[PDB]
This record gives C-alpha cells, structure tokens and sequence, in this order.
C-alpha cells in the first residue's frame, strides 16, 4: 500500500517540485484565484482559466477538495445523455506552477473556495509557499459596481506595501466585510511578513451572472504590472471585445436597459471629475 | 484492551459478520440505494426505504458515520418538546442494510440522508463494499416534480448503462446538465468501474412535492422488483396509496380552483401521450430537478 | 521530538491543567451553555457570555478544533479593512471556562459558536468533560424574538427534565416539533444519561432583534444565579442594560409614529397577562 | 483509494466471511497455534501447517505482522541462487475459516506470535471470536522435559473448566510462568467469561530444535477429541513414524546417547507408577 | 457517540482532571523518575516507587500507553498458574501521578516500566507535561551493582547540570560512554531545555542484586526528601530494610565460607575509603 | 494554524522541495543504500555513509521516524558522561539524501539505522519515493567477515537482477538461505517491482570485524563508482584506509601467534586464487552473515 506524500487530508504533492527559480534567482510570485466569494462576471473563473489554457502549467499540489467541499451547496454538474450519466463535473482546488512568455516561472493557488478549514487551509498554502520561496503573493477578487460596460474598468486595490499600490486612490475608511479565503490568506501571509497585494475588479452589476472577459483581462494585466511577469493576453482579449459587442446589442435593443446604461455613465463621468457601496454588495455576494 | 469494532475510520462500521448475500443459485445480491436530500417529491425515497425495512427481514451490514458527513446547520435534527422539557430527537441514519425477499432472497438496501461532505470517500466506501458483497446491479432511486395529475398513470424515467434492462421506457430526454447528487453520482463512479447499474425517477405531481405520496413509492418499489428479480410485499403501503389518493381527490373537488389546475393536467398529459403514441405509428426535467437541489 | 498538546484530536485541546473545580463545600460545579448562531435577538447570549468571562475569573480549560466545525462560506468571520488593508479578523472562538463566582464557588461555561458540524462528536466531548469534572447541574441559555414591548417586565421561558427547578414558570406549551440546536441537544442527551438539566429563553421585543439588548443579558445571568446557586457580580452588565433602555425610550418619544407601534404592543402584552 | 475494512494497524477483514454455523447450529471452536514462545520440536508449526494442507481452509482475518514484528530479532528468511535474491519467506499472522473430515467449521488463529501490543492483538482476536460466535477456545503449547522418544507422549492441560480435563492428573501447585500471547490470550478470553482450555506438549528436550511430527500428532489428536472435530491425521502420523524411525538410528548408533535416552526410559517408568521443571524449562525457552 | 479520553493518542491517556500540583509556596512541583528495566539491583528503584505510592496521597494524572511502548517477547509478564489454571498475569504499567508528602506539599511521580519504544516521543511527552505542570527540579533514581558489603554504609553517586546540588558528593568520575537509559535520555532533554536536573544511583552489593534490598530504595528516597525539600514518611520502608538486613547477617555467620567473602569486602571497601 | 511538514505520517517528512535530480542528460539518480544492524564488519558501511556525506555537498530529502522504528532497549544510544553531568547522546538517524558527485551528477543516499520495525512498510515508503524522484538503479552496500588476509586484495560477493551489471565477478554461490535484512529486502522488493538493482558485499577479515576497516569502505566506494557512473573524491578516505592498514601490519608483527593465524590464511587466500585461477582454463557466506545477524 503506497502512501502518497503530502499533508493527510489537505493536500498530496505532485512530483517532482518543478524548478522555480528566475534568471535573476529570486522568488515565485504566487497568485491566489478562489471561486465562490464573489464572482461576477465570473472574473476569477475566466482569469484562471486564460493562464492554464494559455501558459505552460503543471501540478505541484492537489488540494483535497472532497474534504473541503459542501457537495451539497454546490453540487457537481453531471451530464446526461438520452438513458443514461456520461460526465461528472469534479471540482478542483490545486497548486500549480506555470511558466509566463519569457520562461518566469510562477505559481498558481485556483480553483473552488473551500466551505471548511479555511485556518488549516491556509497554513498549508503558506508553508508551501515558504518553501518554494515565495517573494509576493496576489489575490485576486471581483466586487459588482453601478458602474457601466461601456467606460474604462476600474479596479480597488489593497496590499501591505503602499509602495506597490501607488497608481491607485484609496476611497475607503474603516469598514468591516465578509472573510474569504483568499482574503484571510492575504491576511495571514501579511501577519508572517510577506510581501502581500490584492486587486478587486469592478464588475457592473448587471454582468454579474455572465461571462465578463475584460474584467479577467484588467486583473491579469494588473498582475503582469505588478509581479514583472509577461502574460500572452490576446485570445482573452478577443473574447472580451466578442462579448463587449454582444452586450453593446442587448442595450441597444431594449429602451429600457439603455436608460440604465446611459445613466451611469453620467454617473461614472463625474466621479472622473475629482466604501459603503463596496460593503453592501460583498456582503450580498458572500451568502 | 477497549473494544474496536470494524470498519473505515471516519466513513462506517461493520456489523460483523454480514450474513449469506449469495442466492440459491450462487448469484450476488442487488443493490438499491434510496438518499434523501436531493429531490424528495411525495417523499417518495423515504417512504419506500422505510416500506422495505418494515415489510421485510432486516439485518445491519454497515452504519455510516453521518455525524461526520452532515451540515447540522442545514438540516437541524427535528426535536419534540412537551409542555417544559424535550422528549425526542430525529437522529439521522445512513445505512446499509441486508434484507430477504418474500421468497428468502438476499438483497442490500443502501438508505438515509445524502450527505452534504465527502461525496467521493463516500462513494468508494459504497462501491468497495458493494464489490466485496459479491453485488451483481446496483438500483437507484429518484423523484422529480412534474407537471401531471395525480389522476393519471405515473410517469417515471429510466437511466441505465445496459440499454437491455430499460428496454421497457421511451426515453424523453436529449443531452442535458443536471446537479449532481451523491446517488447519481454513485451511479456514474460505479458504471466507470463497470459495475451494472440503473435507476428510476418517478414523477410526482408538483402539487404534491412537499407531502407523503406513498403511491409514487409503490410505483418504484414494483420497479425494483421487475429489474431485481424481487418479490416485495407492496399490499400495505398499496393500501396507504389507495388512502391518500382518495384524500386528495376528495380535497381538489372541494375546490373548483385546484380542480381546474388539475383538469388542465389532464388535458396536456392525455395529450402527450396521443402525441408520443402517435408517433410509434426534458427541459421540465432539468428545470424541476435543478429547483429542488437547491 | 515535537511537543503535542492533550486532548481529542480534531475536538479539542485541553488548558492543562484545569484549575480546581470543587466548592469548599465538596460538591459538583454548574455548567452554564451560551452558544451563538441558533437564535440571537437582542444578542443575548454573546453578551450575557461576555459579560462573565469579563467580570469573573475566568480560565481556560478547553479549546474545541473550532476549524474542524465550522462552515466558513456561511459564516464568513468578519474581518476589517482600513483605507488599503486589512488590519483584523473577528476569529471564531469554541471554549469550556472555568470560573469563579463572587464568594468564590467554581462552575463551568461553554461560550462561542454553535458548531455547524459534527454535533454527536462535540456533545459525546462535553459530556465527558462535564462527567470528568462532577457537574451536577446543566443550565442552557436562548433568546427568542417576541411581539413584546421594551417596557414591560422581560418574558422569559423555561425547560428541565426536573420540574421542581422551574415551578416559577406557568408552561403555556404542548407538544411542538421544532429545529434542534447544539445546546437543545446537548441538553437532551444529558438528560438521556441521567444528569439533571435546565434551559432558559428570554424573550426580546422583535424590534429589538438585531440590536445589542444588555437587559435581556442581564435577565439570563439573574436566572443563572437563582437556579446554580451562584453570586454573580452585574453592576456593569446592568448599567449598559440601562443606558441602552434609555435610548430606545428616547427614540419613542422622539417618533409619533414609533410611539404608537410601541403603545400598540403595550395593549397587547397587558392583554395577554390577564388570560 | 479503496480503504480494506477492518482494524487499521491491526487486521484485515477477508470478504466474505465464511459460515460457521453446524448442523446443530452452534458455535465453532477456536484453536490458537502462536510459533515465538516455545516450539519444543516445532510442534506448533507442523500442527497448524498440517491442519491446513490437509483441510479445506479460508482466511477470514489478516493480522498487520508488519506492525506486531521485531524483524531484527526474526529476520525473514531469504533465497539467493547464484547471484542474486529469488525469494523471500514472509512472515504472517492470521485468522482461518476450516472445515474438519465432516464438514464441521471452526477457526485457527496461526502465525508468528507477535512482540508488540499484545492487549490490543488480544482484544482484536477475541472480539472476532464473539462476532463469529465462538463457544470454546483451544491453545497449543509445547515444553521440553527429561523424557524418552520411546514412551507415549505426555501432556499437560488446562482450563477453566475442571470438566473439560477431567482425563488429566494435575500435578503443579502454584506456580509463575513467562507470559506467552497464547496463554494471555486463554487468560483475558476467561476473565470474559468465554470457555478456554490449552494443551502443553511435553517433548523430549534433545528434540527440541528438530521436527517432531508426534507431538504436533498428540496435540491434533487432544483438538479433535475435545472440540468434537474430525481431524485427518494420517500423513502427519506416517510422517512422525518416518521420523521416529531416524531418530532411532541416530541413537543406536551412539553408545553415548542411547544411555542418556535409556536412563530417561527407566525414570520414565516410575512416574508412571503412580511443576519445578515446568519452571524451569518454560522461562529458558522464553528468551 | 462513544466516549474518548482525553491526552495524546498512542501515548497517554490524562486522569482528567489532575489535582493541584503548586504547594502553598506557589512554588512548582519536583518531579521525580523511577523507571525499571536498565538497572535494578537490589530492586531498589521498584520498592522506593511502591513507597511512595503506598505511603502518600497518590492520584494517576497520566497513563502511558504501555502496550504501545513494550517489547512483550523481550519482557514476558509473569503469568501465575494455580493446578490446572491461568489466575493472575502481572500487568505492565507506566505512569505519571501526583502526590503530596507529609506536610501536603504536591509532587509528581513518573514510575513503572522503561518503555522499549519510542523514547523521543515519550521524553517529549513527560517533558511537556513537567512544563505545563510547573516542574522545577527534575529528580532521577537509579542502582548499580558493586564489590561492596551491606556491612558498610551506602554508597551513592549524583549527577546534575547544577553543581551546587551535588555540593556534597566527591566526584570520583571523568569522561565515559555509556549506553543510555530513558531515564538518563529523559534528564539530558530536560537540561538542553534549560530545566535544572538531577540522579541519584545507590551502589548495591552484588551479591545482593537479585533481591529485595529495601535499604537501597530507603537511601535514594531519602536523597530525594534531602534535594526536593520533602517530608516523606519512611518508617515502615524503614523496618523493611531492617528486617532485610537482619538476615542478611544471620546468613553471614551462619557459613564460615560466606563471613569470608564479606570480610575480604570489608576490607576492600575499608581500603578505598582512605584514597 | 500550526505547520505539518510533509511526507508519510509515522514513517517519514519531506525536506520540500528536493532538489534537481536529472543528470544533464534527463537520466535519473542512482540511488544507493547504507544501513547498520545487519552486518558491520569493519564498520565499513558506517564509514563508507560518513564520507560521502563529509566529502560532497549533502541536502536532506527525507527524514525518517527511527523514534518509531527502532527498539530503543537493544540499541542504546551511547552518552556521554563528564564527571558529574552528561553532555552528549549519539542518537540514531534513518534519512534520504541527495549528493552532487566531484562533477554535478546528482544521487541518492539512503542511510543511518537498519530499522527493527516495519520493514515493509518503510520499504514501500522507500520504493514509492525511489519512483517519484526518478531513481534508475538502486545499489545496496553490505560486509560479511571471512577468512581472508588484511594482506591480500580486497575481495566482494556482486548480486544484481541484470547479469551484465556485475560480469566482472566470478559467482562464488549457490543456491542458499540466508537471514534476511532491511538492504537486502529493499533490493528483492525493488526487483519484484522492475526496477534495476545491485548490492556489494566486501569481505572483512574476521580479525577486523569490530574495528574501523576504511579499506572495506573505499572497496565499496570505489564499486559504487564504476557502477553507478558516479566520480567519487575518496583521498581523505584512502589516506584513513592506508593508516589502519599500517597499524595493523605493525600489530600483526608484534604478536607472532597473530602473524601465524594471518600467514596461514595468506596460504588459504593464494590457494583459493590459483584454483579458481585454474578453473578458468558459499557455506562461509551462510556460516558467517547468519552468526553477525545475531
């Protein structure tokens, strides 16, 4: 009976670690894309997906999901085929470590929010980072805005580097929102000394529940800015702008949403010209 | 020194030993499994378990560990209390029994909540004891709510992965996406195994989802019986279906309203069926299904 | 090599070693059970748990694997975020103290989270410790929401398995199914195993639900007390209950509309005792 | 991962298990045959062996021995032809199913006698003896005594109940003895009220390292006679006489040996004519 | 469901809960160690532990797994065998309890078997223990044979990391090897983890060694009274040793061969004594 | 909230990550294996272990749980006593490591306690972290006293399960039985498994048997070199080697009964030359590895 090695319950390595060092020898960035916080225009999904799909990746750790999962909040999608099941949808929560254009390595924590554990969860996640030689850990979000498609996306962000955030304005006071797992981790990592930043994504809150590229787009390109990382984004791109024109066609077809559309951008117009919202709607997002 | 009994840490303990599961003719024991917490309509999976374990001879194989699979928070434990103190809990039960038919044939029945962890440990447990206890077709049950009267013959869809053993049904279903539930899925993990496997969800009236229907448990029962080569003895629970119906035929005709809806059924039903008998000369499926697992 | 600290794997660890639990008298400690996320009107329990582990002697004795119990995506800890960071996390907390009452008798509480799982495993650990340590007594405590006025003297109902610790009450109930909750549990698969049990739920105007109500506290801990026989020290606790109290008579008077609402309740409530 | 039910670190169950129901429907009995204490002989070995080469056998429980053996201490034995290893003699402990000359099932608890946790191996094997329905339990034991290969065979016996060996004669006051799993074993079975009794062999002590099929012979023969099962004894018996007929070779053809084993005839003939060595011979073997 | 003791799984089991162990000083409890297997002579170290045991308060704070930890092959329990029957089996223990001497100040004991298995583990465990506990001087027993007559006084010889504890001894030692005992493991862990240590081993005729010597296991105790500021009652340990002793001299002039033997170790012992 | 290294619970931690173990050529890590408790004549494999890991850059891959493994009572870790206090205990050590060879080449080395418990167990962990990591050829190190000289050239029994990895050996064997040992268990489950192994067994004069013999040590080295492709820097070693030599060569001359005992097996040594020289144009083996499995 082969015992394959890791943490019982919480993950088994894949062999062998890949290499993940730099020309320049210095640390991974680690970038942490959790589904089941917050997830419109499903972002982190979509953002996830693009670097697997378009990088060079392999597995270093497999969560053990089925230890962490409430199957029955979330219930695997199976497929039918006239009499009889033909495809389970099985969720996944892994560790990758992925190569960018010109060879970086990095690595990637994706996959389903964990329902329970998240304390273990994440000392497990943390020390292997430790391990690997993590030099900055990226979290990435989405929080639903009244904003519209139609202007510039717009983008929070957090980090206990103010240096690293210096391209943004801060418009937030002290609040209190909902834990998530990616959140606490950004949280714990910082409270052991590690370089930690996080970008929430404005998602307009009408796209919620569809397919947003662009908003994956604007965070990926922010984590390409921020951890000197160059990501291949072309076919994401052309997937935005194929459903940014879907969306331009549902808008101009019913008066109705037209309004709507137009009257925020009046609105996005004269914030340009120059916290409560944020909480109100992770909180709603969170349940 | 202290007692351990046997079993997987964390998932069942045996009741050591099982009894004979082999038939007169060295044949294995079927499998049925029967969950409660996905689609419940008439309350149709548990009544039938509950109509075997009272009907027939029942011994404990395995008890599984349900504290250690279920959300108490989702589904708190149903508790009585009498004037100034509580007298009775609900506890939550999920088994694996063996039982004898009306002729002394051995067969498994896998019964209880679905629970909410650990589907995939859960189901290997399932499918290593099912191989191990020599079992030759393991038998699902199901409900789905549906737009039909409770006034015409009940309706039922078949999955199997031998076309052989639903010969009997027509399919009305093309490719589509469902939630996933422990019992479906024990059914795909173990048809990946090559394990013989069907299953059968009955219709039950929408008007009746959250209510006993005990005929659409008789009406699955008599399934098993037919594809399991099973003498189930159905007379008391045929008795309480007979009861109930008439309840509810008595309670729609003393409401002109509700007797409309249910007019209106009949009509599309008789329908449907001209229209699917006719041409021997799906979406309501996923729609309903996918309601409940919420 | 490396040090492992005593208890129940994935359950608990004990704060080794408990401190004394004996009275001079030589007899059992109490048990007391405030457990928040069944039903919290007024924020009853949190506050009445509080307010004893604050204004007592209070030491640890075990520490349940709240991690191993918890539905984090439900119950998403709070955690706070200021201009562009994160500076805390409202972490969950499982515990069995041991306490001092005011002359100094020792008893127990159980405080923090009702777990989400495992309830069998849990209530099997709190019995055990309850056995360990002679407990004699288990008290319960609950909050419900109530169509009753702030200003009228505060409801409370009462449940045992001994009707002669709850001959103050006049039982207005009867046979009832209803949702059972860790603590409803704990207490009937204690009084399953012989050991003597109460509960006690007070009840808060439902206006008042989502609102820190210190009196209903305060109210919980008098009838703690009365029943386990200990002094508790409420000067504080009733001080908050009353600056609170104030407030809400304040917003009455200040709303002709308010006033009414409440004055229509005050009818009823009078209305009620009679019967 | 398929996990094998039964007791992790301990033993595993083997599906299914048999039938132990007779003809008249009671229990089956329950002998134990443990090689490591004292194999006068080796006895132990050639009775449980031939049991069952020359019965119908099934495993019901595997005993982890990986867990319960000092491997220094036993080394398995290992083949080498030429250059290189062919086969390796693995240890094993285990719990069989067998049915006697008429079909009647009972159990054989056979193997190594395990060095470590033997309250915990104890408890295992009984607790399967009460699921199985066991009604009487057997043990088998072996001791060298100054006695002749030339005379009958001679055995000590004991048990909880005086009726079960009442064709015995006991002639041992209170004494200590080394433990052994198999004597604990009939021990902590009585505290449990469950029916035991065991049979010591006496073997003559210049025998006590070779095979000596008629000891292995008088202990099946005392199995069959108490636990009412027919027993198949002819090949061990042809077997013992072949190896009588050697030893008695080696014997006149040694002057010196043959007084030795006449002196032993002659004492011999006046016990019969009618505790300390126990003592003495147990607690050697024991080491 | 079923009821789980609390401790460390596969290591020990806790008597939950423990009494309290800080005397009215406040001061920490001495911890003393009396493990067999290593070295026995006289039995010394199994009589002081039974002293102990016998003669004071004793209540179990922990149980070791001992079937966890033995090599049953290697250390047959005696079984004891009555006509025709099994009617005792001398069990294996290994624990650690508290007690409290004659003034009532409370010290720990760890006592019983030196476990064949795990010592890293077991070290880790008692030393976790010893800290939660609020050990402050960890107290080793030991016996060693030697050419010596029981006629002249008992010899002893101390180690510590603490030379102001063994002021009183004249080390007649320097470099050496030697196999290493859980007890001798036990106490250099302690003292890598700056705990302050101390052994004691009285020197046993060898002519003596395999048997009861209760004067050897009087000595070393009343070392530990000495070093642990403890008041231990020994009188009847006491009465033992002499009873022993007694007819040790009557063997002596009963053999004209063996009052030689005794008076050529006399004169040895007498001799070196001068060095 | 508390770190877990990991690995196999009970039987071994990760020191993750492991380094890079391919070969500039994508071909995989020799792994060899060195363990005490079976037979130690010359301490050879303790000496032959210590100068690998003294001489070539050394990471820890794996530790191994000997405080499990290992019968503390049989094998009493030796302290230290200074006066009045101890200042040192020799404990035991049962890990993986990986080595860069006098060019780069990475390699294994398993080494330290030949374990009292659990052989298959830890073989299995052994086995399973040998495939992981890529291993191609697994080498185990062994000694048996014989009757042989110092004076005469080191001599070595070869064992592979692939002939052509030891044809410069002339098999001195038969079939026979032997008591086995962790080493020599961990090669015949490697091969059962397919995979490629060899094992060298350097014989000590049986007048050396409980002394430093770094001679023994270097032959070995010196094979674990040409077999597994490895450049080995073994000067320190030699230097040692030549050393004890010399004071055994003095000692030797010092006794004259010793100088006959060695002068007489010179004879035996010169004899058994020439005759297996001759034959060109086992009993010992048994006798003398079963008495130091004792």
């Amino acid at each position: 009976r082969e015992y394959e090695p890791g943490q019982p319950g919480m993950y088994e390595l894949e062999f062998p670690a890949p290499q993940l060092s730099s020309s320049d020898g210095r640390g991974p960035v680690l970038v942490h894309a959790l589904e089941g916080f917050s997830d419109a225009g499903h972002a982190i999904r979509l953002a996830a997906a693009h670097l697997k799909a378009a990088l060079d990746t392999e597995l270093v750790a497999s969560f053990a999901i089925d230890e962490l999962l409430d199957y029955r909040s979330r219930r695997p999608l199976m497929t039918f085929k006239t009499d009889h099941f033909t495809h389970s949808d099985d969720p996944e929560l892994s560790l990758y470590a992925l190569r960018d254009s010109i060879g970086t390595p990095f690595l990637l924590l994706a996959g389903l929010e964990p329902d329970l554990k998240w304390e273990r969860f994440i000392t497990a996640v943390r020390l292997l980072a430790e391990r690997l030689g993590v030099r900055q850990t990226i979290g990435l979000g989405t929080v639903p805005m009244a904003v519209p498609h139609t202007r510039p996306i717009t983008m929070t962000a957090h980090s206990n580097n103010r240096e690293l955030i210096s391209d943004f304005q801060p418009s937030i006071s002290e609040i209190q929102v909902p834990g998530s797992a990616s959140n606490l981790l950004e949280y714990r990592m910082a409270q052991h000394g590690h370089e930690v930043v996080g970008f929430t994504v404005h998602v307009p809150h009408y796209l919620t529940q569809t397919d947003y590229p662009a908003a994956a787009q604007a965070l990926l390109e922010q984590v390409a800015k921020t951890g000197s990382l160059q990501l291949p984004l072309a076919v994401l791109a052309e997937a935005a702008a194929e459903v940014q024109a879907k969306i331009d066609e549902q808008v101009q077809a019913s008066a109705e949403v037209a309004q709507v559309v137009a009257a925020l951008e009046r609105q996005y117009d004269a914030f340009i010209d120059a916290g409560a919202e944020f909480e109100r709607f992770l909180a709603q997002q969170a349940e």
